[PDB]
C-alpha cells in the first residue's frame, strides 16, 4: 500500500475526479512524506506540462516537489537535478514524444542514478502516455493503425530499460493499437507485450506481479510459446503470421504474474 | 475443385489475379459451374450483382443468375428454388448483413442453399455482409477505438452456415479486434475468425482452414479461457478474458479445427 511500485499509465489519466493511478503513486511514493520529482523532456510544453502535475500532487499533500526541466543532455549530469534524485522517494515522467524522452535522458547519470534506485526498490517511478512507452528496453516509438500485422507498421527504438523484459504500447484500445503491438512482438517474441489503455495503469510490483488499476483495461500478449511466424521470410510490407499466442485482457485489480506466466481475477 | 466454403473479409480483388473470386469459381467447377450471385445485401443489387456476373463470365461458366431477392416472397419463387437445385456454387455479395438474413433467413430458398453446402453438394462464398451471415451468431455492427465491452458490438443472428464460429470482416483494415473480443465474450464457445480486407478463409471438407489473399484470418479462441469478469459487469464495463489463444495466419497458411492448431505453407 505504500511498497514501492513501477506504474505504467496508459495516459490521459484522471487529473480530475478521483485520480485513482495519480494516488497510487503518490501512497507508493510515501504519501505526505513523499519527495517527488517530475520529469517533463517528453513535452515540448514542459513547464506547463510539469506545473500540472507539481500541482496535483501539492494538493494531495507531499513534503517536496521537483520539476527536473531536463531540456538538454548535459542538464542529466547537472549536480542539484543528482542531487534531489538522492533524495527523492518517487520520480513522475509526462507524456509527450517517448523518442524525445529519451533523447534527452537515455544513459545520463541522472536516469541511470533514478533506475538503479527503482531497480534497488528505494523509489517508485511512474510514465505516462510517452512516459510509458520508455519503460521497456525495446520501445515503440510510433506506427500507425487501420492495418494487418507488418514490421514497417511499427517504429522500434530504445527505451530506457526499466521493465527490460515488455514491450509497452499506450492509449491502446483507444488508437487501435494492437496491429502495431502484434508487429513489434513478431521480431521481438521473446517479451512480454503489455498494451494499456488511456487511464489504466499496469503496476508492477516487487514480487514480480502486475496489478490493473484504473478504467479500462492492460493485454498481455505473450508470444514466447509462438509456434510459427513468417517475420523473418517476409518483406516489412507484407503480413504478418503469428501463431499460438496467449493473449491476457485484464481490468481493475486483476493480476498478472510473471513467474506463473498467468493471469488471475480479482 | 471440392467444394467449400469462402468467407471473404470484403473488398476483394475484382481487377487483378482476382486470386479469391476464382478460387470460389474453381471450387464452383470452374468452365463447368452453375453459379448464383445473391445480391440482397446491398441497395443497388442490380449493379453489384452485374459486377460478378461479369467477373465469373469472364472467367468462363457455364451458368449464372442473379437470384435477386428483395422480398421475403422471393425466398419461396419456384424460378429461383429450382435454379438452387441446379447450381454448383452460390456467392453473397456486400452490403448490410442484417438486410441480408431479413430477406434470406429460414426462406425455403436459403434453407435449401444450407442444406446443399452441408451436403458437399455446392460452395459458397460470401464477402463483407455476405460473410457476416456465415456464423449462427453474427455480429452485425459495433465500433472501434475502446477497450472491449458487450455495447461495442452489435449482435444478431445470422445464417448458421459455419454455427460454430463468429466472424468478422474488413478487419484489421477497420481495427475490429476490439468488437470482436467483445463478441466471443458474449459467445466464448465460438471461434472468432477477424478476416482483412481481400482475404478469405476457405473452410474445407476435412475440417480444415485454408487462408487466401492479401492480409490474415485472425483466430480468437477462447474455449480454454481461465476467467471472464463477463457475467459480473455491465454493458458498457471493460471486459477480461484471461487465457485466450490467438493465431494470426497469412496466404497458404492452414488451420485445423479438430486439433485446433496452425500451420505454415
Amino acid at each position: 500500500s505504500s511498497q514501492p511500485a513501477i506504474l505504467i499509465i496508459g495516459g490521459a489519466e484522471d487529473k480530475v475526479h478521483g485520480r485513482e493511478i495519480l494516488q497510487t503513486f503518490w501512497s507508493r511514493s510515501g504519501g505526505n512524506d513523499a519527495i517527488i520529482g517530475i520529469i517533463p523532456s517528453a513535452s515540448r510544453e514542459p513547464l506547463l506540462i510539469g506545473e500540472r502535475y507539481q500541482t496535483i500532487f501539492s494538493d494531495m499533500g507531499v513534503k517536496e516537489l521537483k520539476v527536473l526541466d531536463i531540456r538538454d543532455r548535459a542538464q542529466g549530469d547537472d549536480s542539484g537535478y543528482r542531487l534531489f534524485v538522492e533524495q527523492c522517494t518517487g520520480i513522475f515522467m509526462t507524456g509527450g514524444d517517448q523518442l524525445r524522452l529519451c533523447g534527452l535522458l537515455a544513459d545520463t547519470p541522472l536516469m541511470d542514478r533514478i533506475r538503479q534506485r527503482v531497480h534497488n526498490g528505494e523509489i517508485s517511478l511512474a510514465g505516462t502516455s510517452a512516459g510509458a512507452a520508455v519503460m521497456g528496453h525495446h520501445m515503440i516509438a510510433g506506427g500507425s493503425s487501420g492495418e494487418w500485422p507488418n514490421r514497417a507498421l511499427v517504429d522500434m527504438a530504445v527505451g530506457l530499460g526499466i521493465v527490460p523484459e515488455i514491450v509497452v504500447d499506450q492509449h491502446f484500445h483507444n488508437r487501435n493499437r494492437m496491429a502495431r503491438l502484434l508487429s513489434a512482438i513478431s521480431t521481438h517474441p521473446e517479451l512480454l507485450g503489455l498494451g494499456i489503455d488511456e487511464d489504466t495503469c499496469a503496476m508492477f510490483e516487487r514480487d514480480g506481479s502486475v496489478k490493473v488499476i484504473g478504467q479500462g483495461t492492460v493485454s498481455f500478449v505473450d508470444a514466447r510459446d509462438m509456434s510459427y511466424t513468417n517475420a523473418a521470410l517476409v518483406g516489412a510490407n507484407a503480413p504478418l503470421s503469428l501463431h499460438n499466442l496467449r493473449l491476457n485482457i485484464l481490468v481493475h485489480g486483476e493480476v498478472y504474474h510473471q513467474v506463473k506466466q498467468r493471469a488471475f481475477p480479482r
